[PDB]
């Protein structure tokens, strides 16, 4: 949007930290990570929140909890509740990010208290989503969870093509079973069954979802 | 009048106020019987509650009418805030498991408080960051921990929140049926009763109504 003075501002605008836009351009210092870079590891002191400008970061534990992309914030939980990193954050593509420490965020919030309401909103949403993932681990079979994960990654990283619907997740198969919490083998067969069925085509780092309806039904 | 102070004490413990002072924010009371659905998953919601006394289970029903419980709320815990901060349907039901006294507030009341007192926002973020961490642990326990490990863990979490000292032992007054405990742990009732009987047979706990008396917390902690 040539409405914002920077792509940075557009994505930060989409992250929620604003709510304009010559004023927005009072913004922070970027950082570029290579692919495969562990931005921080689980259990480390956490003094820093990041917001992704471009690229994807996986969040993992010991299970992958989520794949984040442009405008997604990570590293906030140890800023809001001081203590060790709850998970590792590793880049699965090259990533440009902006970051800020607890002092900087507090001055950001003092300056615009409204930002706190947007941060609560994002947290509440993460809670909602995580609740659903847990309820899936309890109430849904493996291929049902595979189907859920494909349609989740779609809603965030999906591009209409035809359509439908290309989802370029940038994940290996290991990485997709880790999102679903099942064996690579159990997830391998669910994806082959869906591909056989005609509902998806499977092309390395992206799935062409041709039949979103029946995928959704399989949940 | 001693009850008022009581109430002030319990409510001053609420996570939302841990950065306030007083605190006479505080003066909308509501009383509920046991087994009252305060609200139902998917219902429209514009109101949060802080418990003064009693307990409330947070639950989701599956398609096949099965349920799990996400958490149990007690004195000074806040529920119903997620549809205030992210406007839309209740993400779960809130059902009272004993008689409950609470006070509540709507989206607009809370937003005045925040504008007035931003230290409230920071505490609300802390409580939510904490619920998220806990929920990640729960979700991971479901993938990687065995049932008796989850049972022991669950007894000790409940002890942190609802534990009282009786001499050298910790009384955990959970107020839950065996079915509710199993739903909280996310395993069958029989698998969960067996874990509980083992622990009891070994002298670590005593099952005494809707309470556990934890007579050897060191041993129970080592079991998870
Ligand atoms: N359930 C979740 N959903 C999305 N992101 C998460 C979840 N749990 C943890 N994270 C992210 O992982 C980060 C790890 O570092 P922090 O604990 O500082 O902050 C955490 C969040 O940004
Ligand atoms: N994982 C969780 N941990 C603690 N409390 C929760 C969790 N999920 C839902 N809740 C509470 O349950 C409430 C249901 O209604 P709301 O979604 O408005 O607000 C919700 C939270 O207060």
């Amino acid at each position: 949007n040539l409405y914002f003075q920077s792509h940075m501002d557009e994505i930060l605008a989409r992250a929620g930290i604003f709510q304009e836009p010559s004023a927005i351009a009072a913004l922070l210092q970027p950082v570029d990570f290579p692919r495969g870079h562990t931005v921080f590891a689980e259990g480390e002191p956490g003094d820093r929140l990041y917001i992704i400008i471009s690229g994807k970061v996986k969040i993992g534990r010991r299970n992958l909890l989520t794949i984040m992309g442009p405008s997604d914030m990570f590293g906030e939980l140890s800023i809001f509740d001081p203590g060790p990193r709850t998970s590792s954050a590793t880049t699965i593509t090259e990533v440009r990010a902006v970051s800020m420490d607890r002092d900087a965020l507090r001055s950001w919030i003092a300056d615009r208290p409204e930002i706190s309401e947007q941060l609560l909103r994002v947290l509440a949403r993460r809670l909602r989503r995580t609740n659903n993932n847990l309820a899936d681990l309890i109430f849904t079979d493996v291929p049902g969870r595979v189907a859920k994960q494909l349609l989740q990654l779609a809603q965030r990283f999906g591009t209409q093509e035809g359509g439908a619907l290309r989802v370029t997740h940038d994940l290996t198969q290991e990485e997709i079973a880790q999102l679903v919490g099942a064996s690579r083998e159990t997830v391998n067969k669910a994806l082959a069954d869906f591909a056989h069925r005609g509902w998806i085509r499977l092309e390395g780092k992206s799935v062409l979802i041709s039949d979103s309806e029946r995928l959704a039904r399989r949940a």
